[PDB]
């Protein structure tokens, strides 16, 4: 399995961070990381992380100016693509399929190849363009998981949530985080 | 200022118990609450207070079943209403006018008014379902303010992220 | 008063000089400028004016690169935000949500937020793409203020015509 | 070549003078005016012009109400029309097909001909119903031609902005008036 | 305040001559009516009053053929517009935005500057283009206010709903009528 | 019976001519003719007779700008309306619905009462806007019975070619 | 001059024979035929004419189910294509792009290369299906001709209406045909 | 005439080169030449020439981020503008008007002086967010011709194929290259 | 696996032969071929084959016009087809479903059982009418594979361009 992980300059890095360190404990998954230069300031403002720090969770690394990188071609096989979090900008660029940079083309290229793309969309209050950009990528199979706390399992801390909406943002690609607090009934 | 607060069985009553608190402390908020059965058990739930207890939070309380409430005219001013949090059924019922309960009906004679509509709409992942009906009521000039964490302040409690999408949701009715 | 003025590369950079030079003369408006790479040669070429004067008109004159400014948070509080002129690209980002730089994130800000939004739309001809998303932005409450000439007031001079779409400009804000 | 000139009650009768002016230096252009009632008002507000010396600068002048005119039927060929300036309710009336008056109907006329309608839009702020409007009939192939001022030439009167705005309308049949180059 | 009021050949025109009756009762509002030729008819045919005695309760009228007036322009400051009873006629004209005369231009111009529109449409049965005509304005915020009577306040005579109604069109504009029969519970 | 005839500046003004004979040829049908202003321009243009003549064809023949005719209310039941023919600018209004005059206020109270509306479009070549126009009535159940000559029953005269026409409007009515 | 002829079986063949021979009286023009099957049974049914009779009128003339013919692909020059008249089924097979004869592709292929296409349409009444399909091709610039007959110059045979068409189609291509004026 | 001709970073550099060739043989064809940034890489990786040399094949050369060039003004008339070939990101910012760069901008300057723009589009698979794009350009009148070899003529090499896709593209302007009959 | 190869007279028959013999050495895959009329016409214009040359490629050759065939059945299990080249009346033919033949048959059927259809679209230009087609069919899943030349692993001869065509045709059922 190698999934590509886009992160993008909206607040939650520390989701990212979280999705790609539960990535790393799984070794039949290879990660293809490219972080936005927004990602960048925003990893080192929320997270005791610097950006370099981030890279070395992932198998591979690509610069998000580099249109001739492995991922930016079709051929070159992949199961998928999780933007984590993904900002309003790249949710807009995807939608138009305006591929100005490797978030993007890796996105337009996956969609293309019929591979699956997820995004975690991050904004509030979402305006009328947030929605339709985000209503015309679900009506061609993107996955919309925005970061939204669940309550019923009780949680305490920041961690709590952020694990939460790993696990459920992982589900999309069959893959089992092992701390899921999931309901019970 | 009259404001209603409808909740809803979304996950996230800690998200409108919050609300109900922080409008308890200004006075010059006249709060009409309709808890739905659902939002019943989710308070309950995830909270350390029973419905009774969220309903002592309000100056009314009126049934969700309650057609001939005050609020179920639109003869009777407010300033507007806020659903916290907000199902998707809910959500689906006020975008297909489908006005059953007196959530839908309130929300229905809100919107009708031309009053302030504000839905903090709870769900993930989110459907071609959901977002057809979030947008379709987004062109209407419903707020759309779905409770999203924001980190850039540093958040490390549950309580820090609820307390800040209740600003937010505040802010809608330039509320502090 | 807290208001963004955006300045984007159309002809009509006196248009934008002018808008700021008036509300100069308004001390209880602070103004936030924001103008574009391109609004910078087009001030050069069309105006008396340099960047850094145009910049000193305003009490801040932000990066347009600059995601991190203040105007980027919907928090901070503002009453809304004109770009004059507006070219079509520009308008053209702001209608698909692009929020490439501060201008089209300041306004993507701007309409999240529900505060009032003024764009002084220059092109001629204007294409169909051009109106789709001129027609787009209009449905959601977004002013379309192109600087058209009035000539049943008798203008003389360049400054005349300048003057009057200034006016209407102001006057979406109940400003003189 | 042979082109309908409508005038319309929108503010800018200056436009329309200047256009139809443009076109008397051309012989081999034959104009056919038509000045909408509230046209007549806006030329003499605006300009030092009577509605009689507006329709002397034309070949032909008709009568806004007339729907016998030559240019009201198809089988009179023309090369097309300009609509200078165009109030949002002739606008309006040529999107609806809604052909009351000669203006609505040569428009209509040139519309179902194929041939090339030029309209100078004005007004401001512009609505959404001015917008659905004009998106609709540039759909169609209709231009629209809003007369917006350019500055880059570094314009100082009145007339030179108008003169612009003349030269760009005249662009679209591709006739020259006595521009942007580099820098 | 400054509202226009514009009068329509609707049937209905009692609904009109009450609302400029009530607005008379209101020192802080000056109003600009305009009544069409239709309205004309429809008022001496339904009220015992004439069009000039109707034209007397406002502060000024205008002419409906004239494009000239006050109020066909923007730069003329109002709080908005009324139209009551409306025509499905001028409901039609306002949405194409077919202004060719002044009820119709004030209307387009009131839409231009963002103030608000009233309109009190009357017809029965509503057609496919009725219907169309009216959710075009309603999207665009136009208010849409049909006379439709109600009955749980126990009224008595015409007068008892034209007052509930006229009230209910004023609400619009945040305004008292002193005579409402409001829900209570 | 009871039918209106509305009359409109198309050329082919024999084709409503000769429908009018047709129908006085049937005792049981009352007409209700409105005749537009550029009609009567078509009438003398086109056939022997003048507009009194047309009008002395008909029971009735209303003013087209006298919206208070019988057949301006619903009320007064009548089983349906033809526009022969029917101009575009005709045509557009009663999509439209722009009912200025009689032949626009009678064709939308058909419309409103659920009757039967049959416009006989006629126009070379027909518009994108022409065609929209029709559709939507199309879709509303309005018969388009454009005049199409037809040639499998070897017309010679153009007598031939009005007379089939108007043939196959009556038949909208079940009518010879 | 290159134009592509198409006739299909609606009710009309004599329209499209006097197509044929005003065409035919244009030394620079190159017609190129194709006769729909149910096209000959109705010039059979309506004119003097053979389907081979017609034939003879045209430079040339292709089988309709010939999908290999000259006017089959774009890279053979024309200026363009009239159907005359044109059916319902035609007109519905070439909104949808089922070229699945030469009348068909033809149509397909002018509109992919641009060329101007004239039709024709011929039915009565005109049902919701009709009017959907034939303004889907007039927002792609398809003229939509119907044969449509004008009174104003007062005709009085069968043949007056025809040529009148014939002559308005014609313009399309800024053909004069061997008209509306004032009043 | 007066082309523009754009280049953009989609495969098929070769296509964009054979093209300006084409009308460097063409003396009374003004051509101004916009290279992408991401057209560079291509030119380099899949042709013997660098990006000078093929700057060369051009009367004119701007910067891809040159907004003030002459192109980037309406008021410079030219004859239209090839974008070849074409990439998804490019006709994304084509079909959303936001005109970034000089190719967009010119782009979109064509489009509203209603000049020919004429896309060489080229991906694959084409996805819905292409196609969507692609339709809406199309109905607005912008040729879509993406680089599909062509069979019929028996083609032996790749020189083959792009020398047939270019006569094509030309086509559009009526410009013959240096094609289908009978069979 | 059982795949379906539909055949169609666009230009590129070589695509569709050079497939078919991809496939022939692939032990696994059962093929079931329908030429189309014109495609045979294609495949003796283009290739030095012969409709029955190319027919003794697949395990089994249907007849175009034979909507009995086994792959006409929704219950006769395939993993899905492949149009190469598909013309644009093929195409249209499968976007309008006008299954007229068994090419429409086999395709309509692909699309109601929810396996994959694969068209390799040929033609130049795109028309509006081809776009739209193209564009209902993507919304559908169908994978759009049009015959694009590749130029950056630098190809000497047309069957270098042909072999990476039906290399990512292929790439669609995960084949090599
Ligand atoms: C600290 C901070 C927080 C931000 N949060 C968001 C947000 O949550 N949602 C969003 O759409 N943009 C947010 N932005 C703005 C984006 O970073 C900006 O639009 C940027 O251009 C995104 O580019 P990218 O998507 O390529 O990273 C934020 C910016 C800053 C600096
Ligand atoms: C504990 C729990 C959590 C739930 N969370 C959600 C949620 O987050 N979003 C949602 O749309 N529905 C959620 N539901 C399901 C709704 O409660 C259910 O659709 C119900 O019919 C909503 O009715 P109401 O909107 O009137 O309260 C949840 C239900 C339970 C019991
Ligand atoms: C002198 C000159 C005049 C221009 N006028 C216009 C114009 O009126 N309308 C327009 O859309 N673009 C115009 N442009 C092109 C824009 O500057 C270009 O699209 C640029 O990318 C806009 O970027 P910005 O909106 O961030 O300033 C002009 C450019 C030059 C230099
Ligand atoms: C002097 C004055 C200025 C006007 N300016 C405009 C204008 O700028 N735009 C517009 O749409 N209408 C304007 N109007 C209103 C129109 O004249 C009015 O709608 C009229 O019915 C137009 O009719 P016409 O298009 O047949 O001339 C103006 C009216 C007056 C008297
Ligand atoms: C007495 C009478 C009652 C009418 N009632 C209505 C009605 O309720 N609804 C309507 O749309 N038109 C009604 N009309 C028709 C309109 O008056 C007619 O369409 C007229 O053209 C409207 O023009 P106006 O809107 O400019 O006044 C009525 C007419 C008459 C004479
Ligand atoms: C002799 C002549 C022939 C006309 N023929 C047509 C026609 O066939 N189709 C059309 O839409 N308008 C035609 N018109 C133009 C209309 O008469 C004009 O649009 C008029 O405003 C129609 O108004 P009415 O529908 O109320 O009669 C013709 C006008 C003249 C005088
Ligand atoms: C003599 C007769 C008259 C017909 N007239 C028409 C007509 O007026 N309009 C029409 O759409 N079809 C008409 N048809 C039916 C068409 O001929 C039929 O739909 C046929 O399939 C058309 O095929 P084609 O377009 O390839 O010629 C007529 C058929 C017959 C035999
Ligand atoms: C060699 C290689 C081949 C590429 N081929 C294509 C292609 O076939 N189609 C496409 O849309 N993008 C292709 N791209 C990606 C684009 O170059 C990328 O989206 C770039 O941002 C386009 O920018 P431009 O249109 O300004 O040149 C390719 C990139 C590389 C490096
Ligand atoms: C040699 C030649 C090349 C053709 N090329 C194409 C083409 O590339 N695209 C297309 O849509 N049709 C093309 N056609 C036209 C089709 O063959 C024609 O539309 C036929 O009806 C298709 O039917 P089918 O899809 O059942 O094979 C071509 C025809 C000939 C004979």
């Amino acid at each position: 399995m190698k999934l590509i992980v886009g992160m993008t300059g909206a607040t939650g890095a520390p989701l990212g961070v979280a999705l790609l360190q539960a990535l790393r404990e799984m070794p039949n998954v290879e990660t293809h990381l490219v972080m936005s230069k927004w990602a960048k300031t925003t990893i080192e403002l929320e997270t005791p992380y610097s950006a370099r720090d981030v890279a070395a969770l992932a198998d591979f690394s690509h610069n998000p100016a580099d249109q001739a990188a492995t991922i930016s071609s079709g051929s070159f096989r992949t199961d998928g693509m999780i933007v984590i979090p993904c900002s309003m900008k790249t949710l807009a660029g995807i939608r138009a399929g305006y591929a100005d940079g490797l978030v993007g083309r890796a996105a337009d290229v996956v969609l293309k190849e019929g591979r699956k793309l997820v995004l975690v969309p991050r904004e509030m209050p979402l305006s009328t363009i947030h929605l339709e950009n985000m209503l015309a990528l679900s009506r061609m199979g993107v996955a919309m998981v925005p970061p939204m706390p669940a309550f019923y399992n009780h949680p305490e801390t920041v961690d709590d949530i952020v694990h939460h909406v790993v696990a459920r943002v992982l589900d999309q690609f069959g893959l089992e985080h092992p701390y899921a607090r999931r309901w019970q009934g």
